[PDB]
């Protein structure tokens, strides 16, 4: 009699079980984890709450959460992320989440709330796994009696990590977390190499243009912006990048792109004349990568060649001004997450109206909300971090801790090198690759053990 | 009346000139360094005593240090790499040097020691540039007095950089240094695109083999590494990537590279069984990228296709089992810096056997000993960071200072981001291309100044 | 939809709105398709003709009909695959009054059902004059089954490799019956549609039905002619380790220039029939195989047994016997994970095991894989092909070849290209679609070369 | 005692021969001939005058020749191609040979010269293998009665083969020929994968300019136009093409390639009006590839962006206008082959002048005249059509025909396909690739012997 959730549609549990199965043998990483803990139970006691993007991938992390031991109540991150037959599959299993793709915003929060209250009550919560940090920032403003029982957070994403150090820098976080996207099994796998796989991938979907020989324009050259820019360069576009940063330009620059900024000299004085106008009214396409706000703004947007595609793969929909287009614009569905916004007046449209934009996922992250966002393989480094992270933060016990030893333990961090290799070794064996064995003789030569760690905690790769 | 030098054929002087003026253009930040400083004359009172491969690059990089107010004393840091002309030209300027390509083992000691002493005396130097540690370990072990008198080392490279560590590690440092190869804008400009600009450069004018559709072995995927497989996957090699890291082994998977072991299992079992002999009798070309020792063992060697290339692009040539060549197999000279080795056994080779293999450079930095090494746009950003190390050190006053203030700055450090940024910038401006200005409000957004640093020191780019 | 009309078998005639969007879009996606609309609107040089077509019934597809009718035509419309169509892009078309029987999955038997509704209109053989066909199918029932219908018909207009090898078998043969444009040998055609659009199109497929990370995995392509080398290209751009196989050595030669290691299914490349005979260490490695030949059987029983665990297997050549499908349903236990999604479990016949390791996942049954599980080709592409059958259609519909003498029918028996000039035209409206700029020669420039100004710029010999 | 040649330095004969020895191991096809006709000696008899560029690669064509029976005398095809170790080697076998680096054109005109004639007189010349039609059209013109005597020509390249058709179209031709350039294994492989190798490689050599993030402009998408583009794109410029030939066009464009004008809307009326300024002060680098006249004219060179690379790939230099840039600027040579082009005028130039063009090989075929041309393994295709061509026109014995039959037989023809794929076989083979065969009923099924050929003489590959 498990009515504990809230789905688009039940009866989809089997498909995504079977989709579930086969991401498991694409998820060697978090496979191992099952079968090396689950005789530990580490995670026994443990009651998380999960915010992130309800895939077949996430199902995958969640079920390990629950094989080590671990309650959980579960929402999507985003209002279009979510793959219904996963969400199902989940509910089917007797496990506590409430997501569908296509919530309105109000159902958005009500889902969270429904993961934070259980029989109208907080739940005994004592896990934090978040995508962003949504459920973070409304535990701490509405339910801070709630974080006093909380050992930890672990946090997915860039935007979610900048949160958590602005709450620490002003003294308003409350309890420790780790930073699981700065793992390089993360931030340079998921960020980088799953929008290379899944943006191209979104646009054929929701559109099903061609991109050989057309004209790109990314905004950002971060890990999502050089991965989003590879995504589009490997299908023949020919792609154009701006930054802030100069270091990331001049990685641009060296990887084979043209560096350009939508104003004349990169000064952004909020007026038309500062916009590029040769430049916008020749581009096709703009993604926007950046984690930042108003990258794609409305001097743009009406600069922009007529039928251009636009769409945002960073973490929220302000990077590009979609309030505007809402403002003064038409909007014409073509299919669900898929708007043709005409440029010719708010009210109504001429359905041969040539002068219109293709806005995708309504500006949310493009990847999810017109595809599947990234595949197992990946999101396998991403999830093995998690669940390592979790266990981490569990067993401190925070909660338990006396004030002053709190005080001592308050913080944002990574996990180790040793454990970020561990992951990615599972990953190469994945793959069929063989990684060497260092002799004693070159790993004195280099300094190093021969079990690693490999290289100072400086390195880049 | 001009006689403190020794290079190849000084009237080789004004081809160098003509091309370090070409040079000069291709060099914006170096030049931009130049323009800014020359009034203020930072390095007025600077005796520099260089180590680096005497290229035309590094003419461009002596010739801004003298245009600063340094006197310097010069030699190359390896016995293949100088180009005569690059010499001369500084030669005919009036400056001490002492290099040519094509050096025995005992005139490169010779050369580096004519920079060290003066009319038969040790120089009155006060800073030092260095790439590999060669010229810091001679000053260290033979002329430690030499050291009480010097501010400071700037370091170019991996391999030095290891080595000042192991001294700073040991107490044996006597002088501060600055570890330039890890700016950004030189290890992932110079690191990995410079051998992706070189390595097919150095291969082709050696052989003259076509690299498509052939098959290539990449040991290490490291900076190097990774600019290395590119250089040969972009010709159309089938590349193939040996590690000791899971997680370059992991990025070398996702870029799309099979990952293998020279080892069944990956165990270096010292015998000739732990080879497999299947994947290494398929191979047409060894690169080695490591800084290690001993990766392309005579084990591996003996197992090699025949006719398959053999190079090592990492900074010594002890990568590459090539004392086990000589000892045991004929070396026929094709010209200089490329031999055939034939495995037919040593007292003396047939001109028609067909089971040989191709050594390059003799085993020593192939890009340098078979090509011109790095192109001078990015040799730009490796030796505009160099200025600035020198300035800093210099003006760091470290030999002037109470013992008590000596204890407190002996260490190896890396410039900060501001100035790495700056370099960059320069850098893309050199491509024509237009970094954007950040707003107030987006600034605020993501936590940064207008000006930047844009990123946490923590950020892997 | 018109008041009465009935003549038409789609899956959902609700689709019809969103089919309509999705066709003015891709009007503006396909330049030289719509240029020829503009062009020839006033001519109406298709007024009288009716045409049978059966086509891939997608949204491209259907900006196709649509420039036909708007022409003067009338036509009946089935597609030439069970899973290709679109059943909104069907939706659509039979919403404007235009008889369609197509839908997405039908069985072979509605298959046939479908291409018949097309011939028959009230049950009796409708008068059609002209034929428009991908694959050869509609060719060989209208041969076979209704031979007197095309003593009525002008000429056949033929989309695919596949079709164009049967239309010449029955030329050599003497039972070819009307003339035919081989519309797939513009360059326009072969050298766009072949090869770039399964370089869109396959990994598309392969995403929307799996969601398997390709980089880093190791992939088999069986063929390297125009598919072979669009579908090589698709999954290397993606990261996959590519290895080809082929029997044409000059084929071969290319994948090895272009940087694929060339390798046979077989020890020495020779098919003895033997399990002896498969290379079983290399097809133990393979993640992933895509047949593209054109052939029977070249991925075969015994090659399918020798697989990787969990390796996709599927095909983007033309029809579905180049992967032997017959043994494994035969032998092996089908799974559906959703439409044109199955994992066969080699364990046995009647029975799996839920989490079973052993099976490989097949896409669209075996059948086109970039049009069973994605949308194939996207409408830039499309628009070259259809620009061509447009003008095959108008050609030999202009030359009325069912009204001829007996004696001048003997000499236009034949199956012809399209002329280069027309060729490099579509070509040109393709190229101002990207807002690209030709360069025009001077005189002297054109003399030095021995070229007009105008073109044909090439002599029927060049290869591009 | 050997006197009948003329070339550079007879005394670097030794390396030539090593770099022979190892050519050959690098051209499977030809040597495979070699070891297939070496007993039938099919040209026994056989007299050839050769005319193409005397490198490596040519030296194991000409020994092969020889090999199967055939006695030769050779000069280059043009004035800077020549690799003078491999003129050296052929001269020091014995080999009548007539060629060096950095002709001049009357030196160029006597060397051919020097093949026509022996002691004074003509040879007893019965075969020509040319190279742009330069022999073809001397002997048409000033020797006739040595045509009498010649069973036929055997013409490499794309220019020479349109002069061919011109004269057969004239009624001029006197012997027939066969367009070696129209084999599968010739153009679709030297043409295109050639230039691939050799463009990059040249450029290098010359320049040593980093390539990545700067702006190519490609002049023609023939085969020559598209192996170009690749070599560019492949090291990260940024590549636009440009081209008279839509399909060529449309080419360029699914291809990645942004396809642009020098004119305004592609209209190329003389006037300075006309050209745009805009695209051609952005471009570094200027590559000609059309077999065409005058494609990089007086304007564009004008309007080119400061320092920019000017060079050519097409058989001829008329290409690049540069006889303007010799009528109206000063010329400094920065090393053979490499002359800095000075804007400012005629008169002298300023050592420091910013305003200059790089051209390359003086507009002569780049790839040739700056590095060492195409690769052995490619060549290998294109000469081992060479020699069956010779093999098919000396048995045929066209000369000793009575005029009726000759009449019959004056032609310009391919070899058949079965030899084209017979080449591409071998090469297949040296790469290692395992060719499937068919079994009798896929062969049935798809109308072909299993023995090939595999395609319809229209196919395009
Ligand atoms: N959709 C996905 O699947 C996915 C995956 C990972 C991360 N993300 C999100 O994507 C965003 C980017 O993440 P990241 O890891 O790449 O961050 P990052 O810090 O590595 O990169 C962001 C880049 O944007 C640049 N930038 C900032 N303002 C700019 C402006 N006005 N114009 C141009 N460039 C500008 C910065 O210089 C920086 O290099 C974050 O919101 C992150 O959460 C999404
Ligand atoms: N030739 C050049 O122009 C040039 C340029 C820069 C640096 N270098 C030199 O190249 C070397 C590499 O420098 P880097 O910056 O890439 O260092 P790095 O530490 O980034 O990379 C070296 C890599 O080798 C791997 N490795 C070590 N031992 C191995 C083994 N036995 N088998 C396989 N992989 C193994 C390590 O795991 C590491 O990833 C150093 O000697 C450096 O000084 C040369
Ligand atoms: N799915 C699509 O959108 C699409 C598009 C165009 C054409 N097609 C179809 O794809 C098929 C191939 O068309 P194409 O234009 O590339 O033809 P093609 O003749 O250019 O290429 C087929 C290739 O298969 C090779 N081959 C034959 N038997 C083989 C075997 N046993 N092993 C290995 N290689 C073998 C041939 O040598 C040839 O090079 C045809 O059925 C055509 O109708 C499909
Ligand atoms: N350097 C080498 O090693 C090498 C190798 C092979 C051929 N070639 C020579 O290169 C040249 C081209 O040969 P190919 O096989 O590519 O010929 P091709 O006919 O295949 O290509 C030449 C191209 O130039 C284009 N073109 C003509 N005039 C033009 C103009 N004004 N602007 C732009 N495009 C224009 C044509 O449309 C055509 O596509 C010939 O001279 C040939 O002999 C050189
Ligand atoms: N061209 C160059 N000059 C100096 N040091 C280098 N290291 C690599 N390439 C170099
Ligand atoms: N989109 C498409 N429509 C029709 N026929 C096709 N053949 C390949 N892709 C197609
Ligand atoms: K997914
Ligand atoms: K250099
Ligand atoms: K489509
Ligand atoms: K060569």
């Amino acid at each position: 009699g498990f009515t504990d959730y809230k789905v688009a549609d039940i009866t989809l549990a089997a498909w995504g079980r079977r989709e579930l199965i086969i991401a498991e043998s694409e998820m060697p990483a978090l496979m191992g984890l099952r079968r090396k803990y689950a005789g530990q139970q580490p995670l026994k006691g443990a009651k998380i709450l999960g915010c992130i993007h309800m895939t077949i991938q996430t199902g995958v992390l969640i079920e390990t959460l629950v094989a080590l031991g671990a309650e959980v109540r579960w929402s999507s991150c985003n209002i279009f992320s979510t793959q219904d037959q996963a969400a199902a599959a989940i509910a089917a299993a007797g496990i506590p989440v409430f997501a569908w793709k296509g919530e309105t915003e109000e159902e958005y929060e009500w889902c969270i709330e429904q993961t934070i209250l259980k029989d109208g009550q907080p739940w005994d919560a004592n896990m934090v796994l978040d995508d962003g940090g949504d459920l973070t920032e409304i535990l701490h403003k509405k339910y801070p009696q709630m974080l006093e029982r909380i050992h930890g957070i672990t946090e997915e994403t860039t935007t979610g990590v900048h949160r958590l150090l602005d709450m620490l820098k002003n003294g308003t976080l409350k309890v420790p977390a780790i930073n699981v996207n700065d793992s390089v099994t993360k931030s340079k796998n998921d960020n980088k190499y799953g929008c290379r796989h899944s943006l191209n991938d979104a646009i054929k979907r929701g559109t099903d243009h061609l991109l050989s020989g057309k004209q790109a324009l990314v905004i950002g050259y971060g890990d999502v912006g050089k991965g989003s820019s590879q995504s589009l360069r490997q299908e023949g576009m020919i792609v154009k990048v701006a930054e802030v940063d100069p270091i990331c330009a001049m990685q641009a620059c060296m990887d084979g792109f043209e560096v350009v900024s939508p104003y004349k000299n990169g000064i952004n004085d909020g007026t038309e004349a500062s916009i590029d106008a040769a430049l916008l009214g020749k581009i096709d396409l703009i993604v926007t990568t950046t984690g930042n706000v108003n990258v794609c703004d409305a001097n743009m947007l009406k600069a922009l060649k007529k039928r251009a595609v636009v769409c945002n793969i960073g973490h929220f929909d302000n990077e590009i001004d979609t309030a505007f287009m809402r403002k003064n614009w038409a909007w014409e569905e073509v299919k669900p997450q898929v708007h043709k916004i005409h440029r010719t007046g708010k009210d109504g449209f001429d359905a041969h109206n040539d002068d219109y934009l293709i806005l995708l996922a309504e500006g949310r992250l493009v990847n999810l909300g017109n595809a599947t966002g990234h595949p197992s393989r990946i999101m396998d480094g991403s999830f093995a971090n998690q669940v390592l992270a979790q266990i981490h933060l569990f067993e401190q016990k925070y909660a338990d801790l006396p004030a002053a030893e709190k005080a001592k333990r308050l913080s944002v961090e990574v996990l180790p090198k040793k454990l970020d290799e561990e992951v990615a070794l599972e990953m190469v064996k994945g793959f069929g690759g063989v990684v060497t064995q260092l002799t004693p003789k070159q790993a004195e030569y280099i300094g190093v053990s021969v079990e690693g760690p490999f290289k100072p905690d400086t390195y880049r790769y």
